[PDB]
């Protein structure tokens, strides 16, 4: 099979321009066996321009997929990667720097990509964070309600997560 791409709808916060989420591409684990190289080919005939990708180092080991920042690159894809610990979240110089990417790659019209390990959590996170960032009259719940429409009751993962998502306003306001 391909590989799915769940495409979020921006214009709850005024834009035109579509986000799209995703699972590892090509990982190979229990059961899962997918081909690194035709994936990344895939997303590079669908018109991917950036891809985020929040695994850690060891994750693309783990999965059998080490060179996957390579292999995105060799297919002239901009990868930016940004590592948030598996359940986690990112801190907020870190989530910053994502956030004013990500902000490039659409006010740029660059078709964008982000993905986790399962593109549950770690990626909802950052896409409902985007969310808030975008817009000013979104609340945290209703950011998650898009996300959790998007990709399932799942949507976020920890409540370390809900945590960051209701006072990151706060916490990227503190800025000195």
């Amino acid at each position: 099979t391909p590989i799915h791409i769940s495409w979020l709808s921006l214009s709850r916060v005024n834009c035109s321009q579509f986000l799209g989420l995703c699972a590892l591409p090509g990982c190979k684990f229990k059961d899962v066996r997918r081909n690194v190289q035709k994936d990344t080919e895939e997303l590079k005939s669908c018109g991917i321009q950036d891809i985020f990708v929040f695994c850690t180092r060891g994750e693309l080991s783990k999965y059998r997929v080490p060179n996957l920042l390579d292999l995105y690159q060799q297919c002239g894809i901009i990868t930016h990667h940004h590592p948030i610990a598996d359940g986690g979240t990112p801190d907020i110089a870190s989530c910053c720097e994502i956030m004013e990417e990500l902000t490039t790659c659409l006010k740029n019209y660059r078709k964008t990509l982000i993905h986790s390990y399962g593109g549950l959590g770690r990626s909802c996170l950052v896409a409902a964070c985007l969310l808030l960032y975008l817009s000013d009259t979104i609340s945290p719940e209703q950011a998650i309600d898009s996300l959790r429409d998007l990709r399932g009751s799942g949507a976020i993962q920890t409540i370390k997560q809900y945590n960051y998502l209701h006072e990151f306003r706060d916490k990227l306001a503190a800025h000195l």
